[PDB]
């Protein structure tokens, strides 16, 4: 049981919660870390900054097999642009394209069992969809949607039959969340549809499964960066109006992904699964209702 | 405390209830069967003749463990709802406490409060009839037995369940897309069960911190399935094994594994949901003939 | 073109709005009027109380072909219960069952081509779903959902091919609306599913189309009989729907009239939202 | 009432069917024609090759207000690349960018009432999703999805009160259609999501409505160019298994588009309306049951 988790930058996101929960099941875990934060992550980890965040309970802490620099906007080394080659954080680093990381993992560890796509990006997220530029829009689809397909395409050859693949989405794909701008809504819409199409292909040709988890709000780094703030309203609305009022943890999403990545979920594929305390089911805020 | 599950809708070892039972016991969850009185005795005779002994094996070193088996009719909420004919029925008279209220109270006396509840049952007298030609009594019977029964079970079991408890039912994709042959208001009853799962999840969540979901299952050759009007169930299985993204035979235990996950605390942020456990066949639009190789 | 419109009690509901819009397209309209309110309706009509409400524009007035008593609880006269036999409001009336009304319409005007189901009922609507009784839930399904099926079964043989059928639903079927109790949510969910299954059977065997309009909130008599629920619903919708305009009964009538016509002949089994776009929204807008 | 129809390259598509049904309600019609096929269209039209296809009934025939070159690849003139600029079919054409045509329509005809998006393109449609390149994918999203956004953005300030917008999508967005490759599934998924997001911003800022029609299969030039071929299979299945067994015509979609573009439909926005003889509602083939 080896899982590659792409899209860990710190201990505050969904990627860390998935790591944690899978570690609970003695899955070996490999982090794919975006190069602009790689060296920072590695320093904090080496200086024990996350040690407390690695604790599960009395007698298991997390065990991280490897941490690799990983940029899912580049499929192969030939795709790396000149702007990126001329960026100091990327220059120390090698083998950070989807193809390169897949080759490295395979040669180093052999075939793996699970894959987590826990990343997204969009230059113009601050702009509403109507005022998003073409370049901004396509950047969102490239980083947040296409990335999954290419990840699947390069990883299928290094995954065993009956492996499982997970991505994270948001309900803004399906119902309007003002503030979820820059084509991110569009990108999550595509990702949930592509999950179906990929499940057909991965199912039939590889007996590999793929699903997506539509998560509720978490104050991760990426979330707080959208412009108190958007995420703060989102959390507070969720905790007020969700069927289950308890605070939503990265690790609640971690448990469901760990189930979807295991053979326990073997008759589930191509699905969007809501791990959001049931908020998605509500139509009207509850205020007046006695 | 400790995990105890009531599974309403076990009439033999060939249905989803038994798969859920088997997967729950795998996880050392205590399990009580709710068995429809018309088939209660036949079930109890086979269980003691050892006829389920082989179906009860989990593996070389594990066997299922059944805490209790009770007569249960989800047609009746209380004793006073029991009609004249059923009273005169000899399959029912030597059996007591089989109304929804009664079985809850009985379970709560013998064992105290439970953690888990599975609704694994449906009935519809005119299932063989198309929806357009299904009578009012036919339609209301389907809704009564397959949809309202879940609501009543919830209502009565809510006060004998611990907080953080979980509830599941089973549904079929016929609710959302047209399956001819799924007659007699069964389609309508699953549509309602899926809608009711959401509304119940709101009320159960806010007031008791209890979760409820439904599993939309692919085809299984259960006793009931073979009672639908080749036969319906054989085409469904054959079609699904041919056209689903995943070609494996769908097993009751595949539903049971997912059920046990939804019933456990690993799914604590999931509620009100319809979860597809059907090898991904729901995601397909057209048959795959021209395209495949 | 002749349309039977089941579920008119007054000018303030969706049925009247549909009637108004159909009459705009020269469709002849037959009202199915629930017996409790039949007398009152015919009295008010006779004394000219609906005369302003019948004007479409200054060159066109609604024309109403007939007004027939109608209770969708009863498939045949054999189904009428003792309580109803003790109701004077019914004892003075005839041919109000689904079977009888279809026969009467067919005997009187021949085959028709449009049918509108604009009705619902549930005795325990004030009770949340969890504390709704079996009798109450089944009542909601019987009156609000099964009634569509039976209306279809009885009208199919007095309808021409290329006919069209419409009912009204609410988004409580698909997303939680607290206060929409009694199993009304369950009934709308069943109606939307049955709309698909009926579309298949009616499509292949009769070349007949059937769809459901999911309407936004309107301050009808039945709505008010449920802040109050309906004023909350309306305020929220007007606060948050993509479109600010007040939702009018005739905005539904306009879509119903399109769906009932040949212009929508490639559309069947569909739930069409006519609600100022409210259904698309996730979160309140305020801070944004 | 004036409608601009983006995506008519011949009389065999849904664009033509919409133009026909709108002309039937005396709407004035402007075509946005892709420059690569603009000349041949103008030749064919000028020679009478479309006269029979312009016949509506006994006494009415289509009346076209204008026919303009138009490429939804380019938002403004500054976006046009040098290869395109030198291409023979572009270098005598002008004002064919999204912004330029909007401004041309405006000064030529004043403000308009209706806008139809009836285009799609994807350079790698013959490749299944998993095997689609990043560039192909983004090209599908750029031409088939982002273009709607850009059309909206440049047109809103040239639209009259009570204006309405439609585009055309396909059910492969929601359920798997093998063969609908190249990220077209993805693009249609984006389009349907974006239709909701646009409906919100357009409704609240401009009281403008936008919907999408999910059409059944039509033997158009674009459909034939995909691939039993893909389209012949799709039509055969639709005609055998739809609740309504009848040939699906471009005017069937035209009729719905006309409605949605009109004031009869003013309480409808952000929706995906299925015009497919009810095929979308079916689960499995019908063979056994009958
Ligand atoms: N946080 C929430 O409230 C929430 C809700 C719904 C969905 N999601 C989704 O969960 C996933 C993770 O988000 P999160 O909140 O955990 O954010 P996060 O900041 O913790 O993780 C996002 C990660 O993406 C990485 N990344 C960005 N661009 C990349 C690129 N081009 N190549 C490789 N990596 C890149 C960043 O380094 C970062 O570590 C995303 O898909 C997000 O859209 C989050
Ligand atoms: N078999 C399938 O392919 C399939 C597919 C989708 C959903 N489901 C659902 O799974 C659930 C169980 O079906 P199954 O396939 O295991 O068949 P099954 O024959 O094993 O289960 C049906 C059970 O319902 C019980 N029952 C019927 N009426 C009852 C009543 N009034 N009161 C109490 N019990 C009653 C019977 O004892 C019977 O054992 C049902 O809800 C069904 O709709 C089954
Ligand atoms: N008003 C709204 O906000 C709204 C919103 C969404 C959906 N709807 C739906 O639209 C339809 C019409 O409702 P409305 O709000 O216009 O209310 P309404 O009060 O105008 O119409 C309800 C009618 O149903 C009739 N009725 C009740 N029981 C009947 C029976 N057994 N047989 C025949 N008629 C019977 C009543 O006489 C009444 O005239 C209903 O299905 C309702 O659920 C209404
Ligand atoms: N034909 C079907 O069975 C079907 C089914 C569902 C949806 N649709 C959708 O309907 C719409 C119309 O398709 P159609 O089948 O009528 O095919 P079509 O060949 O008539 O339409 C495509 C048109 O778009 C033009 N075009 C392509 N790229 C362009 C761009 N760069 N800028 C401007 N114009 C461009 C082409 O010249 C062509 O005329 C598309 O969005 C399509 O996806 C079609
Ligand atoms: O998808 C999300 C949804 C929410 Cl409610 C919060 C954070 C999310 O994640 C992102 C949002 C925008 C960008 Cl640009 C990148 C990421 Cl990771
Ligand atoms: O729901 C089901 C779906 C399938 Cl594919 C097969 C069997 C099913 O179960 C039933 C079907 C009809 C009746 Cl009357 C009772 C039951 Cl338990
Ligand atoms: O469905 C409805 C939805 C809304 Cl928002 C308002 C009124 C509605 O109509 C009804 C609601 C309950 C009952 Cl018992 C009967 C009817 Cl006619
Ligand atoms: O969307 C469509 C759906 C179908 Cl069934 C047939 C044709 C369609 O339209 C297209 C499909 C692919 C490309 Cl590249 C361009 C276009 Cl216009
Ligand atoms: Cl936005
Ligand atoms: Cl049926
Ligand atoms: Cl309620
Ligand atoms: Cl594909």
């Amino acid at each position: 049981d080896i899982c590659f988790i792409a899209g860990i930058g710190d201990t505050n996101g969904y990627g860390w919660g998935i790591a944690k929960e899978l570690s609970k099941r003695n899955v070996k875990i490999i982090f794919g870390i975006w190069p602009p934060v790689y060296n920072i992550f590695m320093k904090n980890y080496k200086n024990g900054k996350f040690d407390n965040d690695m604790i599960i309970d009395k007698d298991k802490k997390m065990n991280i097999l490897d941490m690799l620099p990983f940029d899912a906007s580049f499929d192969t080394a030939n795709d790396i642009d000149e702007e990126t080659k001329n960026n100091k954080r990327y220059n120390m680093l090698q083998n950070y394209t989807i193809e390169d990381v897949a080759n490295l993992i395979h040669q180093k560890y052999g075939k793996i069992n699970m894959l987590v796509h826990s990343l997204a990006n969009a230059k113009e997220v601050q702009k509403d969809l109507l005022n998003t530029s073409r370049k901004g829009y396509l950047d969102a689809l490239s980083k947040s949607s296409y990335s999954l397909i290419s990840l699947c395409k390069y990883f299928v050859n290094i995954m065993k039959p009956q492996s499982s693949i997970i991505s994270l989405t948001y309900h803004a794909s399906q119902k309007v969340v003002p503030g979820y701008g820059g084509g991110m809504s569009s990108a999550k819409a595509a990702l949930e549809s592509d999950t179906r199409v990929l499940a057909y292909h991965l199912g039939r040709n590889y007996n590999i499964r793929i699903n997506t988890i539509s998560a509720g709000p978490l104050k991760s780094r990426a979330a707080t960066a959208i412009n108190y703030t958007f995420i703060d309203y989102a959390i507070e609305y969720s905790e007020k109006y969700a069927p289950l009022r308890q605070k939503l943890l990265s690790t609640d999403i971690g448990s469901v992904a760990s189930f979807l990545l295991s053979r326990e979920s073997r008759a589930i594929t191509g699905q969007t699964i809501y791990v959001d305390n049931g908020l998605n089911i509500m139509f009207l805020p509850d205020d007046i209702y006695r």
